[PDB]
C-alpha cells in the first residue's frame, strides 16, 4: 500500500525532515519484500522507529570503557562472571576504547566472519534500521537484494539500504504472516529478542503500531 509522510511519521516517530527523506527509500524496501497490509506495514513501521530512535541510529555504537566490556560480555570480559561487580580481565583492558579491536575480538569466528587478525568484525558490525551483523547476514542480504554490501557495507547506512535491509529482516524472518494474525508481540520478539517490555519500549512499540493501523486505514 502507498503510505505518506505522515503514516510514517506516526509508524517511526521520526521528524518531518526525515521523514521526507526516508518516503520513497521506505515505500521501495516495502514492496521489494511484500510488506503490503495495513498491519504489516505498521509491524514494521513500529519497530524500525524504535530500534533506530526514529531512523537517527544506523550503526552499532563499539565505543567501551573497560567496565562496559566486563559488563556488556561478562563471559568474555569479566574476571568472574558470578559476582558483582564485574572486573574488567586483561582482555578488557587491552582492548577498551578501540572499537575495532572489540568488534573484530567479539564477533571473531561467528555469524560467517572470520579470524579476528582478519577485520570480519568490524566490517560486518551491525548495520542498519534492524542492524543486520556478520558476513554470512550481509552476503544473504546481497544475494536477495543485489545491493553490493560485502564490498559496501557502509550501504547499510544510506536510507536505502537501512530500509531495504529492514524490510529483508522482516520477510525472512517470517515477520509478515505473525502481523497478519494479529501476533504483534511475537514480531517485537522476532526483530529484538524478547516480547515487550519496559528494556524494549514495547508499549511505544505497541502504541506506535495501533495508531499506524488507524492511520492507514483512512
Amino acid at each position: 500500500m502507498k503510505i505518506t509522510k505522515d503514516i510514517l511519521i506516526t509508524g517511526t516517530g521520526c521528524t518531518t525532515d526525515r521523514a521526507i527523506k526516508w518516503l520513497d527509500d521506505v515505500q521501495a524496501a516495502m514492496d521489494k519484500f511484500h510488506i503490503e497490509s495495513p498491519r504489516a506495514i505498521a509491524a514494521y513501521l513500529a519497530n524500525i522507529g524504535v530500534e533506530s530512535g526514529g531512523l537517527v541510529s544506523l550503526v552499532e555504537n563499539l565505543n567501551y570503557s573497560a567496565q562496559g566490556l566486563a559488563n556488556t560480555w561478562p563471559r568474555r570480559y569479566a574476571v568472574d562472571p558470578r559476582v558483582r561487580p564485574y572486573v574488567p580481565n586483561a582482555l578488557a583492558n587491552r582492548l577498551a576504547r578501540n572499537p575495532v579491536a572489540i568488534a573484530n575480538n567479539v564477533y571473531a569466528d561467528r555469524m560467517g566472519n572470520g579470524c579476528e587478525q582478519d577485520g570480519d568484525g568490524w566490517k560486518y558490525r551491525g548495520r542498519g534500521l534492524i542492524q543486520l551483523t556478520g558476513k554470512s547476514n550481509y552476503s544473504l542480504f546481497a544475494e536477495d537484494s543485489g545491493m553490493d554490501v560485502l564490498e559496501k557495507p557502509e550501504l547499510l547506512e544510506t536510507p536505502a539500504g537501512a530500509s531495504m535491509s529492514s524490510a529483508w529482516f522482516f520477510w525472512r524472518n517470517r515477520c509478515i504472516p505473525m502481523a497478519e494474525s494479529n501476533n504483534f508481540s511475537m514480531v517485537v520478539k522476532t526483530i529484538n529478542g524478547a516480547a515487550p517490555n519496559d528494556a524494549n519500549h514495547g508499549q511505544l512499540r505497541i502504541n506506535r503500531y495501533m495508531k499506524t493501523i488507524a492511520a492507514i486505514n483512512q
